[PDB]
RNA sequence: GCCCGCAUGGUGAAAUCGGUAAACACAUCGCACUAAUGCGCCGCCUCUGGCUUGCCGGUUCAAGUCCGGCUGCGGGCACCA
């Protein structure tokens, strides 16, 4: 009988008009910043988002009721591959597709009653965001954090773009699922390697992150310890430093072998063999038979001072150490050759390092971050290339460099490179005719710092230091573990960079990270367009209302565990919510007779009122603590316990205790089921919005009732329980316990040695052996 | 190979600190008012008693919880030198 199809909207408008969710930095309440991973604008809102975002809203609504000044914002991850591929697949320009998805997602969110501070909305594709990011790019470029280099990068032949190492998963492209290849090409990078030590060591301080996410990052960065041994070439200047962990076996080396892509290859079957390995996909390059080619030349071991053969082999992987190995048949080198140690490593490197012929080596798996993409739909790189002057920043006056409106979908090079009038630019140094950078920034550049932009999303400065340093770091960040070595690496990296450059005074973006579980279909399969099992949230919200949808997702299981979604699944929550409504409509006489919004000690005329009052106080405490640690399902169980309590014992309760309990019940329920809660609050005669009511606090007079159920152990084993008055003297407790028949029986041939009494919790009697 | 996480009834699961294991729901069954609603049973056994949080131990007055070792599942990095 709650008409959600008109009433949800009615309450949403009430909350809007009171500005409940508008973040005000000049508010005096203690600051709280809760956010969730902002969505790609690749389609409509899906049920998984609803789960992810419901959790943030529930928390935010509670923290608002508790007096915090809460920033809970939302915006749109709208550039790069995801939006762009979805727009291509549909047949529309990505600007038009993106805007439609924004508009659809924002509408779905508002209809769910999600309480975002919309004044803080942003979209990474808007000119205002582009201006900010281009400024940030040019700052990082001036300080040497961003640089151009002509080196090996991953290439996705189906996306037709370069990809970052983090966007290569199981040798495949992040979005295409196509085998990735490696090309040498001039590209833009960020020097994340130079921060790799801080990224790795500062994991120890992130106690609010899951140890799983932390360990996944530890392995991604992949710091290794070993030794570099320099190997001189005969009729030549420069050496080739090999890398090993088994330095101990240095004199044991029968050979040296190189990576096909190594700088120093400075002829028939060499350049033929190499280009044959270098043509292989990243997948193929790791598997199959081992191969190689004798260089011809030879090279020296400066311990032994004695000559060694040089080779070029496929089993040397280019992304580990120096790309030179140092072989001994280590059964990698044994298959190749057919075609008592620790303090030894100490003294060896002493000899080598003191006579400049080797050293201690720290290596990282982490590759520097490729950000340039040969794609239309991303942030232009604000660089002009001049045949005279080289790479030149666009002047701040010219910012932002916006995309041309028309996209050219066929031709050579990158899509922007085909647009001759867009590409034409004056060199800002000499004034000659020059060319814009033809590439765009990867989507993970946008999302690496967006959380620092929400506090003033239309400012001509990228980041408002003074606002940010008050509202951030974010207290709570909610999103999927799939970002563990994408956005959660990059965001930590860019936070440190911006810290060091003065934008902010904190070094880590997110205090507490929570990873919501997957929402799957009823059979446990990932939802996807290709399986035709994508839930439409609007259909479910239309049938059941927003509250029932959100409470099913929150009550179904632990926050971090998978849900197998059923479209009829919210029916049981809807039924629970109607049972709450009926408890109000049954007691409406009593409600309209008392203004009580909670229970006072003077309202309790007996032991039954005090049992009720007590249960409510526990429920306040438990709901409060559980929301803040994301135990939403246990919080909702506590409210259902109260609800059962009131069905069972209400009506024997004094009217005032019952009106207070019911009003208290709806106050606790509000963060979970906000619309129905406003309805019931109003129906009970309140004029205010419950969403604006201070959150309940434990009345410490009502927390213990008159009697306590105390379990009794003997030697740690539960025997029975005993009900006693609260504040019984410890000697009277013991004397009462020793009098229980079960206890008198079990001690009739045994001596009492000790007891452990934990007040109002337990008594364990420590007893000797059978006489 | 190297690193990490997890394990509780038919089912989803609960349990700040070590303190009555299974709260709260879903399913089936039963009861009361002719579907709705209210309400009840609902881990096991050789059942007056006694067990039970995958397995074996340790710590402690006390272990689902802490420590050690297994087994099983999940995840991460790797022709990783
Ligand atoms: C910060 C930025 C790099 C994020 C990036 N723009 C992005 O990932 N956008 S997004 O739309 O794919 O995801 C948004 C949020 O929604 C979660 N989610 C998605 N599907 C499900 C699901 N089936 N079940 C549970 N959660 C889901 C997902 O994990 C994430 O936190
Ligand atoms: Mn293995
Ligand atoms: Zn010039």
């Amino acid at each position: 009988q709650y008409d959600h199809r008109s009433r949800d909207a009615f309450w949403q408008q009430k909350w809007d008009e009171k500005r409940i969710f508008d973040w005000d930095p000049s508010s005096p309440g203690k600051k709280f910043y809760v956010l969730e991973m902002f969505p790609y604008t690749s389609g409509h809102l899906h049920i998984g988002h609803v789960r992810n975002y419901s959790m943030g809203d529930t928390l935010a609504r509670m923290q608002i009721a508790r007096g915090y000044s809460v920033l809970h914002p939302m915006g749109w991850d709208s550039f790069g591959l995801p939006a762009e591929n979805a727009a291509r697949k549909f047949g529309t320009h990505p600007a038009k597709f993106t805007q439609d998805a924004i508009d659809s997602m924002k509408r779905s969110m508002m209809q769910l009653g999600f309480g975002y501070s919309w004044a803080n909305e942003l979209a990474t594709c808007s000119p205002t965001y582009v201006l900010a990011q281009q400024k940030l790019f040019l700052d990082l470029y001036r300080k040497g954090l961003i640089y151009r280099d002509d080196t090996y990068v991953y290439w996705d032949p189906v996306e037709q773009t370069v990809l970052a190492a983090e966007q290569v998963i199981d040798g495949k492209g992040w979005r295409s699922g196509a085998a990735v290849y490696k090309r040498r090409t001039p590209q833009w990078f960020v020097d994340i390697r130079s921060y790799a030590d801080r990224l790795l060591d500062d994991l120890e301080s992130l106690e609010g992150w899951p140890t799983s996410v932390r360990n996944i990052q530890r392995n991604w960065i992949g710091r290794t310890e070993g030794a570099e041994v320099r190997f001189l070439v005969e009729a030549s200047d420069l050496t080739i430093n090999a890398f090993t962990t088994r330095l101990d076996t240095l004199a044991g080396c029968t050979f040296i072998a190189l990576a096909p892509e190594h700088t120093i290859l400075d002829r028939a079957s060499v350049k033929d063999y190499c280009e044959s390995i270098l043509v292989l996909s990243s997948e193929e390059r790791s598997a199959g038979a081992k191969s190689g080619i004798f260089t011809g030349l030879m090279v020296v071991n400066p311990l032994n001072q004695e000559r060694v053969p040089l080779y070029v082999a496929n089993y040397v992987m280019p992304d580990f150490g120096t790309g030179a190995v140092i072989g001994v048949p280590d059964e990698r080198d044994a298959d190749f050759g057919a075609l008592t140690s620790s303090a030894a490593r100490e003294i060896l490197i002493a000899h080598l390092s003191e006579k400049l012929e080797g050293q201690k080596s720290t290596q990282y798996r982490l590759q520097n971050w490729s950000i340039s993409r040969q794609r239309y739909w991303g942030c232009p790189i604000p660089i002009i290339h001049c045949s005279e002057c080289g790479t030149i920043p666009v002047a701040e006056e010219q910012l932002p460099i916006l995309l041309p409106d028309h996209l050219i979908s066929e031709g050579s090079g990158s899509p922007l490179s085909r647009d001759e009038s867009w590409m034409k630019a004056k060199c800002p140094q000499c004034g000659g005719d020059a060319a814009r950078d033809p590439d765009t920034m990867d989507t993970f550049v946008d999302s690496s710092w967006y959380f620092l932009r929400y506090p003033s999303p239309s400012s001509p400065n990228p980041i408002d230091s003074s606002l940010c340093n008050k509202i951030a770091p974010a207290d709570v960040y909610i999103g999927g573990i799939e970002h563990a070595t994408l956005h959660l690496i990059y965001s930590r990296f860019i936070t440190k960079v911006l810290h060091d450059l003065g934008y902010i005074e904190f070094d880590e973006p997110f205090v507490e990270l929570y990873n919501q579980g997957m929402v799957n279909d009823v059979h446990g399969r990932k939802q996807s367009k290709s399986l035709g099992n994508v839930t439409d949230p609007s259909v479910v919200v239309q049938e059941f209302g927003a509250d029932a949808v959100r409470c099913y997702l929150l009550f179904k299981t632990t926050y971090n565990a998978p849900i197998n979604w059923e479209d009829s699944g919210p029916q049981a929550m809807r039924s629970y919510l109607e049972r709450v409504c009926r408890l109000f409509t049954n007691n409406l006489d009593r409600l309209r007779s008392s203004s009580a919004i909670e229970i006072c000690p003077d309202d309790c005329e007996n032991e039954e009122d005090r049992e009720i009052a007590r249960q409510l106080q526990l429920a306040i405490g438990k709901v409060t603590a559980d929301v803040e640690r994301f135990h939403f399902n246990a919080a909702i169980a506590a409210i259902m316990s109260v609800t059962n309590l009131l069905y069972e014992k209400g009506g024997k309760a004094s009217p005032t205790v019952l009106a207070g309990s019911l009003r208290l019940l709806v106050r606790l329920l509000a963060p979970f089921a906000p619309h129905i809660s406003e309805e019931l609050w109003a129906l009970s005669g309140c004029n205010s919005l419950v969403a604006a009511e201070p959150w309940p606090t434990i009345n410490e007079r009502l927390v213990q009732a008159e009697n306590i159920v105390l379990p009794v152990q003997i030697n740690g084993k539960l025997i029975r329980t005993m009900t006693i008055p609260v504040n019984l003297a410890e000697e009277d407790i013991l004397s009462t316990v020793l009098a229980l028949p079960e206890v008198r029986s079990r001690l009739s041939d045994r001596d009492l040695k000790n007891y452990r009494y934990v007040p109002n919790r337990i008594i364990n009697l420590v007893v000797g052996l059978e006489h």
